[PDB]
């Protein structure tokens, strides 16, 4: 047989044993494997080749195998420790063969030196230990981008093992959630990058949780500079992204320069959002003492909690503050607490140097570096100057509320721009004698010098409705609102005024939303009374409870009634008699002048209808109209309706407009005046505030009557210089066909002094007090003529 | 036998080839590796067993080995690929033996399925790559207390390789090379005795520099819970503190909101300081084109520069930039490089997101967040709207020079306060029609609608003069100065207007500032002509080069001279005759009105004395004065001097004022007028801008003459309505003893139509043109009376 020399020249070792456990063959490699010799071993027992641990208990195994008769020798199949002659224990791999030759059971063993293979196995055991020890998910991929090796951290975080996660792309079994736009494409693209790269993904666990991971792919090239493998390292970056969101939010705050305490609050809120059910406290070092900058309002008690304190230092190393975080022990990892506290320490450190720089310069600066408005110090100086000069100012604290919506929808920058738009609206509606300043954030001060409650109410209404129009920000409306606190005393102090106005403003802010309120509710009950009176006036106008009273006008010489003026009256069961000189400005403020005009015109035409049905001539009726009633582009329609519904065509009706209308210069108003005058209804102008150039323009824009006011007729007695007004106006009267109507006559001397200038018509108490309609005909039929 | 059946049932596959290279042996072990059976391999050639890619190459090796005749075949000692019957390939390990018996040479090839062994080797290679990509130094220690396996980070941060550190231990002997650290006994005995230990060392490197390293040690137990292995992970405390400090410093720099290039440079310097001897640069993507953002100015060539590139990604979406850091090879650990790259990549992502946000801020917001003023965007919109409405705007570009003085002396905060001081001054002097904007920093833009030199120069002078008083910063003056460029051209656009204004402003700034300039030629030429004309007027007034010319006023009936009016005339050799309507507004603009008033009064009194020297009665002389002349508390002094230096007491002199003076309401001016009237000098009022109430107050503050303007007298011909104006004015005249003077008569019909109203006196071209004083007595002696 040629196998004997084949085994002699072979690399393996052949040790064939006969029935009596005697070695019948010994190849040269057996000398290297055992340190023996063929002369020493051949013919002798196998006891020399067995490890000393179990030398005598091995013929028992051999004998047990001998009687079985099985073909294959399934035993002796694992790498086993073999001890040499010198005592060294190498690792060998065996391969047995039962040879039943000539009725005798032989045993052949193809021993191979498993030293190198088991050194590889020891190396891979150590590498498995080192790769499962670090808790760092690492996978390895072929050029086809399929997983070939994974680790224990990867299994822990994704729930897949080497058996399941092998041969498939790391996206087929780790598909991203429903959102398909970017995650799937980025995950598929990272796997096919030929250079070192990395990305961040949402991957799905076997159970189904959403975990943000950071995957880093790097190629490993062979000797021939060819792609051999691609290793992917996954980092669980849930906490990393939490701290990154913290960094982003603190950056967006600090770069936008927020207030000190609000910055502390947002820092604390981010820390709590990263560390659930914890307590956070933050202190600055002022004069070496702790000053409480901010802390979370969630002061829940925690048992066996750990408190980590970090000394917030300055740039040069000097201490600046203390940042203390108390949290449940074991709920959040200590190293994560360290990293969060360190990053927040740097953030709050820069915030603290900024605040320290601002601290010794805020008392010296005079302007707000944001909106360009004067600051609290400038306001204090201005108020001190006012009180020293003995002037009583009125302070409006304006709180621009509902700013948090733009804060959390757009950002601090866009919210500050909303503030700028609001203050620019304030500037465009501002007045020369008003002082505007910013005290703290959304809080402004308007210092005015208006004493009247009506003026204060009008200013408050204009301030509250300037923000009624939505604020346009990035093509997104924002309905901001104002809480106004009004403080005013005869004089107490700037501190007192500010404190009272702040009390009012915080009351309004906490008890609802937009609105304005006085301090000292004795000045708010007045507003309530005026509002209820206005509501009563509106409902009386609606329900037709108003009344008109008529005052005859007389000719100078003939003693004949030129006309009667319809003066409004009101009588409420609760308020008694409300004078026109009290409810006409109220109607102007509310917006009831239009309704009053329609009502007076309709009632006047109706009463003309009855006084024509019965035998009364009623030559002319003068109806009072205001500025808004004429500026509205509707008047001639209802005036013509009033004439043609009762046959009272305009040669009888007359309108007296305010001198403010003549002072105003509006082409549309002038055209409407001309159209009305064309219809035959007369026109009268009272008072002489408008100049004689205005009166000549009024000659151009035709009228019929000019009224001399009671304020001038009263001084006609004493001031003899104003007789020229009456004389000249009368002269214009007979020059260009105007009727002059003296008002406010009360005494015989006052009438007879105007008698010489030959005034056309006279109206006042000297001839008839305003008489009710039910006895106007009695006066007509009894008194006229008067002479 | 002991040859054939020995290897038939063996695990090792046995194949034998004879002289004719024909296979003779084949066993089930080789069947399981080739796919064939014992009916297709015996007899036929070895050609089928070879893989298809090596069939022609293989057979020469057998012949070469036969020729060589060597006993031990060193060939095929490595693993070999194997092609099965079906075409699949597996790895196998060969043991080749040659037989020289019976004069024949056979070949036996004991094959073993090296599939599992080579899978183990590939697994070991993959695990080695994975451990090298672990980002933390890891060492594995045997129970014999020595070092077995290292990492790549360990080799990078200590310089010790697997060949040097393997077998023996450079841990017990190299942990305390020169510094004992008082923990060698811990690392020797307590390290293998306790479990889960850790401490800090000063273990040295190849260089020997002292570094603080963590030595976290954990034991790995076997099934018997015995000390199978240990693992020690290292972490450089210096590296950890440096990587925390890098993040802190970068975040602090980013919190200061620096420019984009400065932020890139700051990241560059921080990365270089963390990694000395490095060239670092950043690029930011722009529409897919990577542009240069920042780079390290140290351009010295770096030897063996390994470059690490990182791809910036925002919170979600496409890449935003690149960051490349090239450092000398071996300078720092790859894990250190990767950590620095990751931190700086997230920092650069934050910086790019912040710059995108700032681009949105500069692109959409219409207000500057430092002064509350509109920015260049609002300026563009306003000018575009105006030019689309086709109204020509006038643009002023103002620059506040000399700001570096405040910046250096008091810092940036007080420079900010100075800019807000100037902006508040602009706002205080601002007019409702004007629009104010802040294009950038030192510069501002004011947009107006008035377009004429007399107003442009005035508003530019006001803007330049608003900074006459130094800005009070911390009780310290600072004299800032203004450079203004003015642009106005009909029909042009905002780009042209802004460019021209900036050209003018830049030119004046380069020339030295402290002033303003128009764009384009002939505009500054008109300005210079006006300036030289004003200087000539000033010197002519000083040197008494002006003259007076007198226009007689006649009575309606008697044809007697009521008075003459003194009208200023000037004859300059260069400018010829300069009309009063041309040089009086110039005097108002410059400030020569007072000098003109003194000269006119003095010369009028001198000519009155000269005429009194001979036989001239000259009942009255009228002298024109302006508003600014009477607003100073000096008028009565020189007027009384003029009367009493020539005996021309005010019963002959007369003063006519502007209607704007009576429009104004000043108690001091009224008292001065009353005092002057008490001296006997008359007063006259021209034009009828003031109202009739103003005329009655004028009667209260007595006057003497009312003049009907030529503008009204001309329209008296056509507009028949304004006859009432004259009638009423004359009526007031005879009512309260005023003289009415009708100006600007030209025709006999114009005279006769005003005759019927009985106007007191008439002045115009119908009776006498303005005559020089040298022949005025000739007119007196030859013309009067006129009738
Ligand atoms: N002491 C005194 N007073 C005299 C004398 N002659 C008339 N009066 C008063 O003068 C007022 C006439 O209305 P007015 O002067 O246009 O001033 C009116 C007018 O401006 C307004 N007003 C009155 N009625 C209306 C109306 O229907 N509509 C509107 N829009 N305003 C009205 O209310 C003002 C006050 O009206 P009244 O309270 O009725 O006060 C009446 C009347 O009582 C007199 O010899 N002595
Ligand atoms: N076409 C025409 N013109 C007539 C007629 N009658 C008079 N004039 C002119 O009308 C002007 C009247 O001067 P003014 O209206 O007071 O307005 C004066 C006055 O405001 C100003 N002015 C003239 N002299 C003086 C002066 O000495 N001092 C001051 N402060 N202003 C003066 O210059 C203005 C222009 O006066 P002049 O150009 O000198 O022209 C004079 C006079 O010559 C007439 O029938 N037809
Ligand atoms: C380092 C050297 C050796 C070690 C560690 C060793 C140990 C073992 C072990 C563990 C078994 C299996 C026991 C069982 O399955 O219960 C076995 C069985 C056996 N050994 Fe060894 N032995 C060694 C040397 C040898 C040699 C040189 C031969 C030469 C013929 C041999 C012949 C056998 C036979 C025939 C069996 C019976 C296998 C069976 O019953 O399945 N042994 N020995
Ligand atoms: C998949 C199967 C086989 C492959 C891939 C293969 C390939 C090779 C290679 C690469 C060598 C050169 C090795 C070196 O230079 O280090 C070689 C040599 C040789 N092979 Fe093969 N072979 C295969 C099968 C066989 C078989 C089955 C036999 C004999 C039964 C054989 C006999 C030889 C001989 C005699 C040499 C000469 C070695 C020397 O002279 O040093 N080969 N073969
Ligand atoms: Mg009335
Ligand atoms: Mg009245
Ligand atoms: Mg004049
Ligand atoms: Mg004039």
């Amino acid at each position: 047989g040629i196998f004997f020399p084949a085994l002699e020249q072979n690399m393996m070792g052949a040790v064939l044993i006969n029935e009596n456990d005697e070695v019948m063959f010994f190849n040269p490699a057996a000398e290297k494997l055992w340190g023996y010799k063929r002369e020493e071993v051949i013919g002798n027992n196998i006891d020399m080749l067995i490890p000393r641990d179990l030398r005598p208990a091995h013929p028992e195994y051999i004998r047990h195998n001998r009687e079985g008769g099985k073909a294959r020798v399934e035993g002796m199949s694992a790498e086993l420790q073999l001890e040499k002659k010198d005592g060294s224990k190498i690792w060998t791999r065996f391969a047995l063969s039962k040879v039943s030759a000539e009725g005798k059971v032989y045993y052949l063993a193809l021993v191979r030196d498993a030293s190198v293979e088991m050194a590889q196995k020891e190396q891979t055991r150590q590498l498995i230990i080192a790769v499962d020890h670090l808790d760092r998910p690492v996978i390895v991929l072929d050029p086809e981008r399929h997983i070939v090796q994974c680790n224990r951290a990867f299994t822990e975080m994704f729930g897949y093992c080497i058996s399941e996660a092998s041969g498939m792309q790391p996206d087929t079994l780790l598909n991203t959630p429903e959102f398909p736009a970017d995650n799937r494409i980025r995950l598929q693209q990272l796997l096919w990058k030929t250079a070192r790269d990395q990305d961040e993904f949402l991957l799905l666990t076997r159970t189904g949780e959403k975990i943000w991971i950071k995957a880093s792919i790097s190629p490993v090239y062979d000797v021939l500079a060819h792609l051999q493998n691609l290793v992917m390292t996954f980092s669980d970056i849930t906490e990393e992204r939490q701290i990154r969101q913290l960094e982003g939010n603190i950056l967006a705050a600090m770069c936008s320069s927020p207030p000190f305490h609000e910055m502390g609050e947002i820092i604390c809120r981010n820390i709590e959002s990263v560390l659930n059910e914890s307590h956070v406290s933050l202190f600055a070092l002022r004069n070496g003492m702790p000053i409480h900058w901010a802390s979370s309002s969630h002061g829940a008690e925690i048992q066996n909690a750990q408190s980590w304190s970090a000394t917030i230092r300055q740039r040069d190393g000097a201490p600046a503050g203390i940042l203390q975080i108390k949290t449940s022990s074991g709920a959040e990892t200590s190293a994560f607490i360290e990293r969060v506290a360190d990053i927040s320490q740097h953030m709050a450190a820069l915030a603290l140097e900024q605040e320290k720089s601002r601290q010794h310069i805020e008392q010296l600066i005079q302007f707000d570096p944001m909106t360009g408005l004067p600051n609290r110090n400038n306001l204090h100086n201005y108020l001190d100057d006012l009180v020293d000069k003995a002037v009583s100012p009125v302070v409006y604290l304006i709180g621009v509320d509902h700013i948090q919506d733009v804060i959390d929808s757009l950002g601090y920058a866009w919210a500050d721009q909303a503030l700028l738009e609001v203050v620019n609206r304030f500037r465009e509606k501002l007045k020369p004698d008003q002082y505007l300043c910013r005290i703290e954030g959304t809080q402004f001060v308007l210092v005015s010098l208006e004493n009247d409650v009506s003026n204060i109410t009008q200013i408050a209404d204009e301030l509250r409705n300037v923000v009624s129009k939505p604020i346009m920000i990035d093509d997104k409306p924002f309905p901001l609102t104002l809480s106004i606190g009004i403080s005013y005393d005869l004089g107490k102090n700037r501190d007192y005024l500010l404190s009272t106005a702040h009390n009012a403003m915080d009351y309004i802010r906490k008890n609802g939303g937009n609105g304005w309120q006085f301090f000292s509710p004795a000045m708010n009950e007045m507003v309530k009374e005026r509002l209820v009176l206005g509501a009563a006036l509106k409902e009386a106008i609606s329900n037709n409870q108003l009344k008109l009273v008529y005052q005859p006008q007389i000719f100078a010489e003939t003693g004949e009634l030129y006309g009667i003026e319809a003066l409004a009256r009101w009588h409420d069961p609760l308020h008694g008699h409300v004078p026109p000189s009290r409810f006409i400005p109220l109607a102007e403020e509310i917006g009831e002048i239009e309704n009053i005009g329609r009502w007076v015109i309709a009632e006047a035409c109706r009463q003309l209808a009855e006084w024509r049905s019965q035998n009364i001539h009623i030559p002319a009726l003068s109806v009072n109209l205001s500025a808004l009633h004429f500026r509205s582009n509707q008047l001639p329609n209802q005036v013509s309706d009033a004439m043609h519904a009762w046959g009272i065509d305009g040669h009888q009706l007359t309108v007296e407009i305010t001198e403010s209308m003549m002072m105003e210069h509006d082409t549309e108003i002038f055209k409407r005046i001309q159209i009305l005058r064309d219809m035959g209804v007369g026109l009268s102008v009272d008072d002489f505030g408008t100049g004689f150039s205005g009166l000549s323009r009024l000659v151009s824009l035709p009228v019929t009557e000019i009224k001399i006011d009671k304020s001038f007729v009263d001084r006609c007695l004493t001031e003899k210089r104003i007789l020229a007004l009456l004389e000249a106006i009368t002269s214009i009267g007979q020059s260009l066909n105007l009727t002059v109507v003296a008002e406010g006559v009360e005494t015989k001397e006052q009438f007879e002094m105007l008698r010489k200038i030959h005034c056309r018509v006279i109206q006042g108490y000297f001839f008839s007090r305003p008489l009710p309609a039910e006895e106007i005909p009695g006066w007509m039929s009894s008194v006229l003529p008067l002479k």
